[PDB]
């Protein structure tokens, strides 16, 4: 009786086998445009993705991962609100149903068709596995999907997914940029929060775009034919596996822009 996004366990349950769900700095969270403030002092956003190095797509019956080679510091985050070096390990979405739901931030109580997670760690702590236990351990670039034309740099994704259809399946997936996920402006708002999965860990500094990407009906339909199941079970179509907005308590959401 595993947690996951069913009539059954999904987050309204999280609570009982992980009570941090109801803690202090959950994700995600609703933006209110008019009180989050603009904070001059919030340095520019860096994204140095040009030597990223992509190595495997897998189902993990949640979502699906891009895993990159994070042995190095190749692909790394630094400056908005962040102090030091955060690397890239993994991208993820969230995904609903219908285009009218699937993002797990929502802007103004607006919730997008999806949601793309970039996950970065702190190299002060070494591996990912400390990174975790510490409040500062993780940055994750949070980046909407709007329903219009197609993404270009998303289409090598899609034409892998048959391939990872069920929980557990993985492929090789080199030489992918993640360059080609990113919207024009780098914009955003920033506040700490967590992972939006169990563990429901408090390490995330979110800092999430304000402009979304646009993606065609054709490319998320792709995302909603993958499978929660492992092979030979009932099929349950991966949809819907996004978490609702948590209670903002005491925090403030950032503005990088006026
Ligand atoms: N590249 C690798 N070698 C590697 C190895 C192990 C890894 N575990 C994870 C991972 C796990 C987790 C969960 C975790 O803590 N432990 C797991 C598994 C376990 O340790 O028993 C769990 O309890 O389910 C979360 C993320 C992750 C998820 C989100 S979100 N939006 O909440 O879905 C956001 C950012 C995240 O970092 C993970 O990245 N990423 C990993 C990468
Ligand atoms: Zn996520």
């Amino acid at each position: 009786h595993h947690w996951g996004y069913g009539k059954h366990n999904g987050p309204e349950h999280w609570h009982k086998d992980f009570p941090i769900a109801k803690g202090e700095r959950q994700s995600p969270v609703d933006i209110d445009t008019h009180t989050a403030k603009y904070d001059p002092s919030l340095k520019p956003l860096s994204v140095s993705y040009d030597q990223a190095t992509s190595l495997r797509i897998l189902n993990n019956g949640h979502a699906f991962n891009v895993e990159f080679d994070d042995s190095q510091d190749k692909a790394v985050l630094k400056g908005g609100p962040l102090d030091g070096t955060y690397r890239l390990i993994q991208f993820h979405f969230h995904w609903g149903s219908l285009d009218g739901q699937g993002s797990e931030h929502t802007v103004d109580k607006k919730k997008y068709a999806a949601e793309l997670h970039l996950v970065h760690w702190n190299t002060k702590y070494g591996d990912f596995g400390k990174a975790v236990q510490q409040p500062d351990g993780l940055a994750v670039l949070g980046i909407f999907l709007k329903v219009g034309s197609a993404k270009p740099g998303l289409q090598k994704v899609v034409d892998v997914l048959d391939s990872i259809k069920t929980k557990g399946k993985s492929a090789d997936f080199t030489n992918f940029d993640p360059r080609g996920l990113l919207p024009e402006s780098l914009d955003y708002w920033t506040y700490p929060g967590s992972l939006t999965t169990p563990p429901l860990l408090e390490c995330v500094t979110w800092i999430v775009l304000k402009e979304p990407i646009s993606v065609s009906s054709e490319q998320v339909l792709k995302f909603r034919k993958l499978n929660f199941n492992g092979e030979g079970e009932p099929e349950e179509l991966m949809v819907d596996n996004w978490r609702p907005a948590q209670p903002l308590k005491n925090r403030q959401i950032k503005a990088s822009f006026k």
